[PDB]
């Protein structure tokens, strides 16, 4: 029981650094592209794996010559891809992606081709005594509500000393992803979706929605260049100031960079206090890099 | 496979992936949006006149640069689709194969682009030297690397020296970008595309205007041509006689973008048939006009 799983989505990014942001029909061109695997719990995988945890992806794919190309890429990180849910209707989500190499900046134009999401059905079908952890990317609510009860189902039948750590990320305002908060032992929750909750930082935001977390579970909120901050049970507020580096060239997966390392730091048995910490640290040194070759 | 002698329209250009997303709005920067639809595309002036060319029912070539990579497969993919022929493809170990992220507006139908980058090589004089010639009738040149393409030129003038009338390869070039060291590439071919936006930037007003003030540019001989959109096209050759057709304008305009492509692959060939120019100005329009009534090239027949 040592492999680290995050379910969510994998998409294939087009990418084109620029050195400025083009305004609305105009033309400029661009400094260098490349394609990179992406998705957040596809991104985390990616960190995980760079980081030295065994971990295994589990997603929607459509076979086809993008696919191909993203398996490809899961392999070379060594990131097992045993439980995707191989597919027949629709197409592997991809994006076009603008990063600003001017402060790092990204704009992201997202295809998400109606291929359809993981099911209770699909994860019901995994063999969990091969896991230490589980992330969930909250994409499709009430069918991982399911997943997640199957996940508690499994843990009210084990030691304590076996139990399957259990994390949530809630990324959209998207009422239907709410219901989410509810589950996992850590929970992360985006600026965006708290600014959408009325909140100005990371510590307001932290207050006004650990009512709706579970008994004993650490909420956790980043917050950008202000680095991040997280609530525990106790209800001693915890922050970590961001490590930015001198020149922010690609934030695109900054927030997959943290997540990921906030729970390998977890895993590795380490205080939220530290987590937060080398979530932050690692996060800000894959900022000042294109991709995230070296953050290791 | 074995390809017969003086069968085949080469033409010598760019080929890019273009991806296409239709959005509600454009995204503020730093921002992540879901578009309406997205598409991949095989772009590029050379690349879309080749398309054109084998609906028409001619043997063509494309040559051009591109890098080994999924990007390279796809566009050789979609090239054969069309009915291509690929092998003269100059592979490239530096540089990435073209991409371009074009962004458009669905409410006010903008259209924001992130051009390809200059990482890749052209197509170079040595690159073409080692080309066999035998195989083409026809070879068109989408101006770029203007020095190179003189001597690609010169080439193509020592192999015709020594050749039979009916064994001479036709040359076109086109000149479609305002930049001065382009402008060399008016003295070669028998047939020079010059386009309209390059037409204003000189401070042309109208097609009759740009083709009597560029004719001087062209060698002895040479046909000049110049499209204008709505207005149809125009080309002078020798003989000093204007000649002219009207558009023929579609039910309703659909899409524009590769009209000038389209017309381009479609003077040549009717030219590559035979015909006058009179008769090849004509059906230029005519396919082009269609082409302007249906998005990408399905059906112009
Ligand atoms: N400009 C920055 N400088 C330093 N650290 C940063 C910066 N931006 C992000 N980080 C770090 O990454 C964490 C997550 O930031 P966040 O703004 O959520 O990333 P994100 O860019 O939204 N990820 P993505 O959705 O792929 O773009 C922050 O808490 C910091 O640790
Ligand atoms: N709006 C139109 N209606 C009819 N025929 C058109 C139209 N636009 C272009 N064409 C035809 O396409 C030929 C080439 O026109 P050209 O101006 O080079 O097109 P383009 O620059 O590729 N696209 P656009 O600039 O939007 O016209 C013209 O000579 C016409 O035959
Ligand atoms: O939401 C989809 C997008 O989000 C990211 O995962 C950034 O976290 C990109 O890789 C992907 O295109």
């Amino acid at each position: 029981g040592s492999q680290i799983l995050c379910v969510g989505l994998v998409v294939l990014d087009v990418i084109s650094l620029v050195d400025k942001y083009p305004k609305e029909d105009s033309e400029i061109r661009c400094l260098s592209q490349r394609w990179q695997r992406g998705g957040n719990a596809s991104n985390s995988c990616t960190v995980l794996s760079l980081l030295g945890a065994p971990c295994a992806f589990m997603g929607s794919m459509a076979p086809g010559h993008v696919a191909d190309f993203l398996v490809a890429d899961f392999r070379r990180r060594g990131v097992d891809v045993s439980q995707v849910a191989w597919q027949s209707k629709g197409d592997t989500p991809s994006s076009c992606c603008i990063i600003n190499n001017s402060n790092g900046n990204r704009t992201i134009v997202l295809h998400d081709t109606s291929l359809p999401d993981v099911s209770a059905t699909d994860f019901e079908k995994v063999d969990l005594t091969q896991f230490k952890w589980i992330h969930i990317e909250g994409r499709n609510a009430s069918e991982q509500v399911k997943m997640l009860q199957r996940i508690d189902a499994h843990n009210t039948r084990q030691p304590p000393e076996q139990k399957i750590r259990v994390s949530v990320e809630v990324e959209k305002p998207r009422e239907e992803l709410f219901q989410l908060f509810g589950y996992g032992d850590v929970v992360f929750v985006s600026k965006d979706v708290a600014k959408h909750l009325g909140f100005q930082s990371a510590e307001e935001a932290l207050r006004g929605l650990y009512g709706r977390v579970r008994k004993g579970a650490v909420l956790v909120c980043a917050w950008a260049e202000e680095g991040a901050d997280a609530l525990g049970p106790d209800g001693k507020l915890l922050h970590s100031d961001a490590f930015p580096p001198p020149r922010v060239v690609d934030t695109l997966g900054a927030g997959d960079t943290f997540n990921a390392s906030v729970i390998f730091s977890l895993s590795q048995g380490r205080s939220v206090q530290e987590a937060l910490r080398f979530g932050c640290q690692v996060a800000g040194k894959k900022c000042g890099l294109q991709g995230f070759d070296g953050i290791v």
